[PDB]
């Protein structure tokens, strides 16, 4: 309902965790689980590749269609770009449905 | 200068004419060229096929481009279509230069 | 106009950057982009090799030509060399056009 493709078998969840590294244990045995750990974080890069299959338009419509277009006139900043402060923003929502087809 | 492609050897001129059909000539010889002709016109169909080669866009531009689009809002008649009177008209001039490229 | 060789396809730009390494993130999730990073710089060596093709002189001129020459007489320091302070300097501009050729 929110939109999208519904799959019985969707891309699987990928779960990541830092393995625990204990701080020094006591020198005489205690059965309680360890609660003292070294403090850690991790950083890395991640890549996703997707192949999409397209369906081309086959229209016999004579006149031009509606198209998404960037604004013609001057503006303080560029839409879909950064700030003077380095903040990316997306100005509007963009849908998918510009071309037309008969029923 | 008006625009277009300039060719040393452009598509050749194609010339068409109705052949003359004389009305009845005089029954005794006269040397003067005939000036009496049957009245004729012709009609037919003509076909042109052209193959155009395209150059595709290779842009790395992040934000959307300008595009020619048909008007979004309601109107008395459809642009690039006929009248109630059957007259086709082209409402605006359309150029070629919407996408962008660096220098 | 500043001089040199003009190429449709010149040596490509080479871009280098240090990958970001985050400082420790917060322990409960926040959606905002990370703004705390470890401080880093990098150093290395870089090599360029170029092959140049030369055009040799073919002159029938009897008398000697002009040539770029280093100065004959004594001087406080050597031209195109370092300081007592270790600063390299280039004393004059050197052009390319000493030999002669007819028109």
């Amino acid at each position: 309902l929110m939109g999208g493709f519904g799959l019985k078998h969707p891309p699987p969840q990928i779960l990541i965790k830092n393995t625990p590294v204990p701080a020094d244990p006591p020198t005489t045995f205690n059965q309680s689980k360890l609660n003292s750990f070294i403090t850690q974080y991790s950083t890395g890069q991640v890549s996703v590749e997707i192949e999409w299959e397209l369906q081309k338009e086959n229209s016999k419509r004579w006149n031009p269609e509606i198209q998404y277009t960037s604004n013609y006139y001057k503006s303080t900043s560029v839409d879909f770009a950064v700030n003077t402060e380095g903040v990316y923003s997306e100005p509007r929502p963009i849908g998918t449905r510009y071309l037309t087809r008969n029923l």
